[PDB]
């Protein structure tokens, strides 16, 4: 809670945590979580700790409709998470302590990070995508979003989620905008270094989406972690976080 | 002020006016204004009055960052005006007085209306676009937005506007998202009737953009008003409003 910070976007308060190394000037990563997740998952905290140990600061915010941030979950879209992203980027870019700016996204947060970097290719220095969930578009086009089914041509107002997200309702506007989201076209505009990290045992997002990111990016590396799952659980967390810190290390 | 209504979108209050014919059930048009304009221009009020006289209700809201609505102008994007649009559409679609739903947009409001209808092609019944400002994308790609110039590959935080909008600052995120906005691709998804209205003497938006809307739409009509300007000023206001009311008339 010592690390707690907040910013505003359109009248919504976004709640985050700021982690800094010793010393008053540093590079800064913006770390983005996924669909129904929050800013304090094990993986995101591990990334932040590994970055700090590397003299790289970080902020991680709950997207609107998630965690401690304002907004109903059903009012969240990928587009207004990109807007949340833009507000965080403004906060970081105008911060007097910062040198370079990195984007790190897991799952749907990797889509937000990749599109945001495509819109700010002259400002963001590097990107790390961890199992970025570009499948969310094909999922919405098919009428199946993480097990919840619906007619993709008569999308209801809200769609009840199933499984772990039982009780939660995704907005129809989330699904309608997902169907037409130009994920790779916008993301492609980022020509600076990208590292794409994905588990060979990812059952939630087909690793072909991570492969396609690596194909369209001019300057990228692909890291397939054998046997890792979508969440990078257990021992895989350390592997994914290590690769993330590797890519963003200051090179002293 | 008797007609005054408000709704919320993401913590922002949007202020509008609701105009109803006699009788408790009616079709309902959502009327959208343009860049730096507001909900009460002569043309938009004329459209609303002509619709009312036709037994068609209407709402017209100030977009975020405009008129009496919340938000700084520099925080406005076309994407969060589409989100404003979605919130208005929810308010109309759940209103117990409403039969069918129409979208009417002038200038940038025609872009918001066309993209919103492309995202709700099963809900919106008809669309009227008045000089829709699809040029805003090419303008941002060229680095010239209504006379204000900037490097389109190093877009600053905000760009001061010139001329009538002197004192106002458009956000860099407005310009960055404008550059990649899939205007015609999303709008094309609407296969229901569209009427595209444009003045042959339009100096702000090249009428080739209105022609392209008519080409890509499956079910459209194009009305070129000889000598009319972009605002549909003076005697042209009545002509544009008449054509709008024509297209949306109930056919009794």
């Amino acid at each position: 809670s010592m690390s707690r910070i907040t910013i505003e976007r359109d009248g919504l308060t976004l709640v985050g945590d700021r982690e800094e190394p010793f010393g008053e000037i540093y590079d800064m990563a913006i770390i983005m979580h996924g669909f129904t997740a929050n800013r304090n998952t094990d993986l995101l905290r591990q990334i932040a700790d590994d970055l700090r140990d590397e003299n790289v600061a970080s902020v991680r915010f709950d997207f609107n409709g998630h965690g401690e941030s304002d907004g109903k979950f059903e009012d969240m879209t990928v587009c207004n998470e990109i807007a949340d992203g833009k507000a965080i980027l403004d906060y970081v870019h105008t911060d007097p302590h910062v040198r370079d700016i990195f984007l790190v996204g897991h799952s749907q947060g990797g889509v937000v990070a990749s599109m945001l970097a495509g819109l700010y290719p002259d400002v963001v220095k590097k990107v790390v995508l961890l199992a970025p969930a570009a499948q969310l578009k094909d999922d919405a086009l098919r009428g199946n979003t993480q097990g919840a089914t619906y007619d993709p041509n008569h999308i209801p107002d809200v769609v009840p989620l199933v499984g772990n997200a039982l009780g939660m309702k995704v907005g129809g506007f989330y699904l309608r905008t997902a169907q037409v989201l130009p994920i790779y076209e916008v993301s492609q505009r980022f020509t600076r270094p990208v590292s794409v990290i994905a588990g060979t045992n990812d059952q939630v997002v087909d690793p072909k989406y991570a492969k396609k990111y690596d194909e369209v990016y001019e300057n990228s590396e692909l890291h397939m972690i054998p046997n890792a799952d979508h969440r990078f659980s257990g021992g895989y967390k350390d592997m994914a976080a290590d690769l993330t810190a590797q890519f963003l290390k200051p090179a002293f």
